[PDB]
């Protein structure tokens, strides 16, 4: 593939089977939390899909606009800003990259996130 949609997180108990999944597979995941209004999520979106096709069937991305799903999951996340991409793996957060800058310089710090921990 050539890009591969995120899957939206619908609520904590979503996250929490997401992230049983990962522990199976021996992965990690890639979380996008985000805002509707944030252009910078909204210029990423893309860009975040063609490097989710680049890890297809290796790490899953995931994506929560944080002003729809419910504040627990956002508490999860301990989210400040927007766009944070995460890293998890083994149920837990391992690193995070901050946006909030052009979007293809976003992507190569996160590509050096991925490589650190996959
Ligand atoms: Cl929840
Ligand atoms: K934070």
């Amino acid at each position: 593939p050539t890009s591969v949609e995120m899957e939206p997180i619908d609520d904590s108990h979503h996250l929490d089977k997401i992230l049983l999944q990962a522990r199976e597979l021996s992965q990690p995941i890639i979380i996008d939390w985000m805002a509707s209004w944030c252009r910078k999520c909204i210029y990423l979106k893309p860009k975040l899909e063609k490097l989710a096709a680049e890890y297809d069937t290796k790490i899953k991305f995931y994506c929560a606009d944080v002003n729809k799903v419910p504040q627990a999951l956002v508490k999860r996340g301990n989210i400040s800003k927007m766009p944070t991409i995460q890293l998890w793996k083994d149920g837990e957060m391992k690193a995070e990259v901050i946006g909030g800058h052009k979007a293809w310089l976003v992507i190569e710090e996160v590509r050096e996130m991925i490589q650190k921990f996959v």
